[PDB]
């Protein structure tokens, strides 16, 4: 869920998932077409695809247990929902990350109108 | 598509294409530059070489149909374009599965800044 997600969003990124994550592009919040504008935006493409491989699970309130070793995210064992949608979450807040240089305001509250098709996985 | 695209990738590999290729190496993901990392990253830059001599196609976006026969991927009679890109796609996900025994986790999740340089097709 959100919660867990959002807490590797903060740890990985220093920013806060509502809002930095949730109105950007075309895809880093809900609702999902067009094509991406920037690595952030593809980042979120590629999770909701990840998610897209799960329709038997439900992310939105799916809790799951992830620990810190070693430094790195490290997704528990648990249900097989659980594991794939923490591996998910944690490989987008990774791309967010490594993605942090070209994270660009001008996509924040990002129009509808500009997010136009569908780009199927 | 990446829908169809992904679906050959977990029968002939038993992964999920997404998260289990899609941040892998150098050209398994977004873009692609530099060398290679290994096998499975070749299959990807051969892909991608696949892809961008299909210039007349929208490889990424394009649907298509295909089958298995005999245990084998089988691309269908479709589109010249649906078929060539059928055909891109069935040769790296074989090329995944041949290459198994040398996938290598430490290449996941792998950032783009590590690979740079022209690698021509
Ligand atoms: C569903 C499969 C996994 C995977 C992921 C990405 C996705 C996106 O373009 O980043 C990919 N993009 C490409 C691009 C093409 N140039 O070969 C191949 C590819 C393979």
């Amino acid at each position: 869920s959100l919660l867990e997600f959002g807490k590797m969003i903060l740890e990985e990124t220093g920013k806060l998932a509502i809002p930095s994550y949730s109105s950007y592009g075309c895809y880093c919040g809900w609702g999902g077409k067009g094509t991406p504008k920037d690595a952030t935006d593809r980042c979120c493409f590629v999770h909701d695809c990840c998610y897209g491989n799960l329709p038997d699970c439900n992310p939105k309130s799916d809790r799951y247990k992830y620990k810190r070793v070693n430094g790195a995210i490290v997704c528990e064992k648990g249900t097989s929902c659980e594991n794939r949608i923490c591996e998910c979450d944690k490989a987008a807040a990774i791309c967010f990350r490594q993605n942090l240089n070209t994270y660009s305001k001008k996509y924040m509250l990002y129009p509808d109108f500009l997010c136009k098709g569908e780009l199927k996985c």
